[PDB]
């Protein structure tokens, strides 16, 4: 007879597909982070993976075509579908945040926010893997500086390796992708890293499997996003 | 226009969170911008499906109807759901979608290789008892082995194990059931019920028979619709 709308239910909307990869991966952490006790405990999400939006990177570096319109567009979609908070797994895609939080009914949760709260207090100098744009536009530096943080960037070598590891994924092979990326994270931690962001959403798909044999801790943009979702959605009154 | 695809999911959301993987992995893409635009709907409070099949618990059907039209006006034109177990109300489902509907039941027995006459079901009790598969395997000329009661309780309990997180627990319970069924005779596995592949997953290889994936049956499905369009 009557049913909850989504809004009431605190629907949460994920603005993916870049890539879809990444995507299914923020999926599954969603079910792995929160407590549940059967199906009907988890938490209600609506998502939108359509691809179509265009290279952020390309975007950013290259005067290729924006993602803004795409995202404004199924941003409106999720919140006309019920979402009541949105997250993007994709951290080059947060060149445009602002700009989204502006035409945003919903409530946007920053994986760049999150994600830095996720490293230990005592870590001060900071590996980031992430896409050449993200690095290049700043986006984790503004805030890494509030924090007291020294980023450690791998050189320009290691970056085009780092940028290569990303795409080979984004292409469908992990086995590739890793043997790209592992050397620039003993790089990395060659060079002093005492953590290490995971700061594309790919990357944390590389990476896993290979974890225990890494000499630091990995911080992950996606969990992070989602740890900070989930809090979110548990605050409510009809949540706790 | 763009031949979305909705999935209407959260049955349980683990299922639909794989779903969602091997669309990615099924898909030939030279980048993100070549794989398949898809919504999904996980909102998980959809009552249990057994429970109200068998049980006499309140129906999903309404929540079904919710989201499949959510899906809809969200543009999705092809609507997919994860859940075996659900498909009771596929008909109804589809009488009243616009968008079009793809059986995973169909998907999975298509999927069978012919060589394969005896065939062994793992799939929720609700499935069984209400024989989703079974007039349509029949008319295949399929024949279904599934678990005696007592192992088929097991594999309910491994099945809900898993929903309820713990997927080694869920493999302790399930294994056994898999070696029984290959014992009596089965030539293939149907992993029938959405959450088996993700129990399974790392010792397909350690069993004998092949297994039937039912939810990569409908992704295939699903992206074979996708690219049956002039523009795709
Ligand atoms: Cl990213
Ligand atoms: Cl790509
Ligand atoms: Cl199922």
């Amino acid at each position: 007879l009557y049913f909850q709308s989504n809004a009431m239910k605190h629907t949460i909307g994920i603005l993916g597909g870049m890539g879809p990869a990444a995507t299914a991966d923020m999926l599954e952490k969603f079910v792995e982070l929160r407590h549940a006790s059967c199906d009907q405990q988890h938490i209600p999400l609506i998502v939108s993976s359509i691809p179509d939006i265009p290279d952020r990177t390309a975007c950013l570096l290259s005067g290729g075509p924006s993602p803004y319109r795409y995202l404004e567009r199924y941003l409106h979609m999720l919140e006309d579908a019920g979402a009541e908070c949105i997250v993007i797994p994709c951290n080059t895609a947060h060149y445009w945040f602002d700009d989204l939080q502006n035409v945003a009914k919903a409530r946007m949760i920053s994986i760049l926010d999150a994600t830095l709260g996720d490293i230990p207090p005592s870590a001060r100098h900071v590996g980031l893997l992430a896409t050449n744009a993200t690095l290049a536009t700043g986006l984790y530096q503004k805030k890494a500086l509030a924090r007291g943080l020294t980023l450690i960037q791998p050189e320009d070598a290691g970056q085009a390796l780092v940028m290569q590891a990303i795409y080979t994924l984004k292409r469908g092979d992990k086995t590739a992708a890793q043997a790209l990326l592992l050397p620039q994270i003993d790089s990395l931690i060659a060079r002093g890293a005492q953590a290490i962001i995971m700061g594309c959403t790919e990357i944390p798909l590389i990476v896993a499997g290979h974890e225990r044999a890494i000499a630091c801790p990995m911080i992950d943009s996606t969990a992070s996003l989602v740890r900070a979702a989930i809090r979110w959605y548990e605050s409510w009154p009809d949540t706790r």
